[PDB]
């Protein structure tokens, strides 16, 4: 039925402000380590950061966890990938079981959007195949993490670093490197051509079809093959069915709630292409990918 | 010296089974009580057919053997996993390691234990290159093959064989079913991502030359280039945005000290060097440790 977020408990009592030389944004602090984006420091390209790195002053980190009230302070800092893992004198006693998992493309997890080292808004995101989220970030919010929670464990995602004009957001995982080719770099980046995460848009349709309307007018009659539809797929801007073989249990089992194979779903979404004329579709004008199969069965 | 290292087969020799269905033979690799093999053993079949085709297999047609050590196993349950079988056995494998099934990104290196007859038969190194694919070494019957890397007493597996493609790249799953790639396991022609170099593993095996063949030879580019400079040729030449990994950037700072060459030099280097060939085989980790 719904878009379902992580709560983010876990997350806020984590959440630190880190503030050098003016330039202010979050960080997290798991154990006795607080990570944050590099550029804290500094803007600098290429191979600059090594040495910035270095001479930086311990005591230039203004680092303080205001939902605990304690100020923080560095004893030593290490650059790991375009990350800062800033050492500090005190555990943090609310850290949690935590994992860094890396995404996939097509996976989806909750920002824990904060500012001043403190979550303001929540929402859900998508990793796209250009490897960019479609967030929404301000000044200030760098170091805001993406998480998904498994039982006890916090799974980390994903830290924040850039927006490129478009508003699409960028940034590493916990490991310090990137998604896609993108750097922390103020400059213009090429970016990869947008592609649907099929996958997904297959569960939106099937969502609607599960709880808005069990026969929309724009529901194709007729089935098109698997195959037939990655070769259609191939010049559409449709990443090849199943983009991911996991998700054929979950949208197997969806087709038969709906009682619509996937061979309608898919040809559906090629009529879509040349005369959706505005038709809302699970509460979207649009084809999106923030539906993943798995969101969608289990729920 | 600076060498390719490999991970020791022994722990994945002793789980490699044989698993024949209806006159198909596969590999498969028994971790304990579940044997994980390709979906395809039990026959050639496409899209969305395969949940059905799956459910209609008797487990009594699986034959699965470990030949070292001497076991016939008897499957009990079928689980089509992603693009892969689970086959539930009633015995657990006793030399079953402490095992993670863990993704791979591209530019990574692993170790295939290319086996047949659920045999280990050879041992070689591959890279995952962006387009996906690795560039390996496989006849009728090696799919199950697993590639994987080792830390410690732990088991990373990272792939199981499945497809050979025309130009001789290989495709295939992660060990939770889900190939690398576009790449699916059907008998037709299927387009690849257009390559392009790994530029961190270049700038490692041209480091790797400098520091065990010739320490400047005559190639190397006189002048630097910056990266900012590089990374806008780089997207008209086939050449991923340098670093490609963070990470890597310490090994690779490391290896500019010790060679006394600066990385943009290095880069200059392969950008007048073009003129599988100018391999991404050997990773910045390899050759810096
Ligand atoms: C970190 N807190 C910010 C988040 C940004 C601010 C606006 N919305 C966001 O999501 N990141 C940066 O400020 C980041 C820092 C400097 C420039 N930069 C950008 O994201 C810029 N975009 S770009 C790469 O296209 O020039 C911009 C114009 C500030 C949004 C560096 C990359 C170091
Ligand atoms: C599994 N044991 C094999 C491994 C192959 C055999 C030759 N070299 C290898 O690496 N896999 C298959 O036989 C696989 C099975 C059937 C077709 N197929 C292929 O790899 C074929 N290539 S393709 C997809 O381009 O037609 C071929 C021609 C046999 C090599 C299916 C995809 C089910």
């Amino acid at each position: 039925i719904k878009i379902l977020l992580h709560p983010s408990g876990v997350v806020e009592r984590c959440m630190v402000s880190v503030v050098y030389n003016g330039s202010a944004l979050n960080g997290i602090w798991l154990k006795n380590v607080v990570y944050c984006p590099r550029h804290v420091i500094g803007k600098f390209r290429g191979d600059q950061w090594t040495h910035m790195v270095s001479i930086a002053d311990c005591r230039d980190f203004i680092v303080k966890c205001p939902i605990q009230g304690i100020q923080l302070n560095v004893q030593s800092v290490k650059m790991v990938g375009a990350l800062l893992q800033l050492t500090v004198h005190t555990n943090n006693t609310a850290t949690p079981d935590y994992k860094f998992e890396r995404l996939q493309p097509g996976s989806s997890m909750t920002i824990a959007c904060a500012y001043d080292g403190i979550v303001r808004h929540v929402y859900h995101v998508v990793l796209q195949l250009n490897n960019l989220i479609y967030a929404s970030f301000l000044n200030g919010a760098c170091g805001s993490v993406g998480y998904t929670l498994k039982g006890k464990t916090l799974y980390l995602h994903y830290m924040h670093h850039i927006e490129f004009n478009n508003k699409t957001h960028s940034g590493t995982d916990l490991e310090g490197n990137f998604y896609g080719p993108y750097v922390d770099e103020e400059v213009i980046q090429q970016q990869t051509a947008f592609q649907y995460y099929t996958d997904n848009v297959v569960a939106q349709l099937y969502a609607h079809l599960l709880t808005v309307d069990a026969r929309p007018k724009w529901l194709a009659q007729s089935q098109i093959s698997i195959e037939d539809f990655n070769s259609w797929a191939a010049n559409n801007s449709f990443a090849n069915f199943p983009c991911e073989q996991t998700n054929m249990s979950y949208i197997m089992g969806l087709s038969q709630t709906a009682r619509v194979p996937v061979e309608r779903i898919l040809n559906t979404i090629i009529q879509l292409t040349t005369n959706r004329d505005g038709a809302c579709i699970m509460g979207s004008y649009d084809f999106e990918c923030d539906w993943t199969p798995e969101m969608v069965y289990n729920q």
